[PDB]
């Protein structure tokens, strides 16, 4: 018992974290097989990303501009080709640690963890979701540019995310690793407003049957309501719509507790109009979003990884 | 920016983690140098649990009834000893992934990593607090015994923590890796009632500097207070007793927001008598308190690990 804000095992990835450095600008690879990925926004300077031409600012840039190092190590650079936002370094050496591994686009509301990083130096992990507005709520600093997010499938490491900016509202931004970027955000130093972040009504849903498992009861009500019912009230409190896939998915945590989709959403909509009154939820006084039905039943079942 | 509970990378534990099973007992031993460490109670079946002889349980196993496998491949074992309530199992090959270590005995108040495991292979990484009542808020299902806690200073690990049991209230409580329990809990299916479980004032503190750091500034009041008056508040909220040597603590963190230690205990005394109003922090509708004053400026900096 207990649940907790679980991030993936990191050591698969931690073995494919490299430094890039391209002229005075440092940021994190990952080396898989002989390609090192990086966001493109190493090849500029602090001036360059207020409004930067990439296909010029590449043009003076050779294989040797790019210092790849793994520890005391320097990787040799035999190619390079831009693909969207992310530069693809070709090297002479395989990673012999390279795991079994895959690049997903994932969908919002998808969990993921991230191993930030430094200098291609791995600094923690931790878990995140990709918001309904296409930003993750991360924790990164100067330097953590290329950290990725990523899942773990027992022995294969499904690559989803490069870390490429900081909004000014202090809110993350990035690729996934074909480089193009989750959402509408651009690698430019500018205006980019994230919309309104909802909450991920599926997972508040996943946490509940979470609560339940582990025997935080009190806010199991005596009602149950319909998907468009509930759909109403949640769009006042900017909960994103509940769909026949969503009950589908919660169908595992349903059968296990015994409590029906439509009476947990019952349930939810009492919580989101007559508030917590103070009392908590799994250590927590909000309603929690980012656990998926899928990280609920892996956490509740105890699934290794190779 | 940002600011999220943050494990240390686990890779270099991950490679220590081994499977132990005795008769029909399998549980997480971790295997460092020719030595696996693992939890006294591998020796027991579920009847023996309820009143154990430890020493006598024992004499019915010889080196041979310890099976050690590490992936397809087991481990001979050359010899035992019991050490308080940890098994030391001299084993015939010197772990080659073992990392730099140290075993470490903390204090209450003081965060580290758990690798959960099962098996011998690794489920995933989350951040805890060695409560003031010596018990811990982890995630555990059966099998998990063994799973440890550590602490990562650049190449150094050091482990603080070894699973061993659940509390009829959910909670957790195991030993350092010399097999000493923290606090007062037996490795015996008994009541074992933990105390009041309160909350670490020096962590929310930090917490709340690491707010500021992050644009929360809300809760910044327009009042000082003293150690004592502070100290007379925090008793009636269950708070630990804030020292001196706390203060000492939080110095750092002063000094980079400008905001005196007993400004932060003023915002703190009046968050705890007049509540949050329905307003987060960092967004969390709670004080949170399992950020260590270290924690808070590692994760402010950007510290990596080798």
């Amino acid at each position: 018992s207990g649940f907790r804000k679980m991030a993936f095992p990191s050591g698969k990835v931690e073995g494919c974290m490299v430094q890039v450095t391209c002229g005075t600008t440092t940021l994190n690879g990952l080396w898989l097989d002989d390609v090192v990925y990086c966001p493109r926004h190493v090849i500029c300077t602090s001036e360059d990303m207020l409004n930067p031409n990439y296909e010029d600012l590449l043009i003076r840039k050779s294989n040797h501009n790019f210092l790849v190092q793994a520890g005391n190590v320097q990787l040799r650079v035999i190619g390079h080709s831009m693909q969207n936002c992310v530069l693809k370094l070709k090297v002479d050496t395989a990673n012999p640690k390279t795991p079994k591994y895959k690049f997903v686009r994932i969908q919002p509301g998808q969990t993921f963890s991230v191993l930030a990083c430094y200098n291609g130096s791995p600094s923690g992990v931790y878990q995140c979701a990709m918001r309904p507005n296409f930003t993750i709520k991360g924790s990164f600093l100067n330097g953590s540019c290329g950290s990725v997010g990523f899942n773990i499938d027992y022995d294969c490491v499904s690559f989803c995310y490069m870390h490429h900016m900081e909004l000014p509202t202090g809110v993350h931004a990035g690729t996934d690793l074909e480089g193009n970027f989750y959402g509408p955000f651009v690698d430019r130093q500018t205006a980019q407003a994230a919309g309104t972040d909802t909450t991920i009504t599926v997972n508040v849903l996943a946490w509940l049957y979470a609560a339940v498992i582990n025997g935080d009861r009190w806010f199991l009500n005596r009602f149950t309501t319909t998907l468009n019912d509930f759909n109403l009230v949640a769009m006042k409190y900017n909960y994103e719509p509940l769909t026949q896939d969503h009950v589908d998915i919660l169908g595992p945590l349903s059968a296990q507790t015994g409590i029906a989709v439509l009476d947990m959403c019952a349930s939810l909509k009492e919580l989101l109009q007559n508030g917590m009154n103070g009392r908590t939820i799994l250590g927590s006084a909000l309603l929690e979003d980012e656990f998926t039905p899928f990280d609920v039943v892996r956490q509740c079942s105890g699934v290794t990884f190779q």
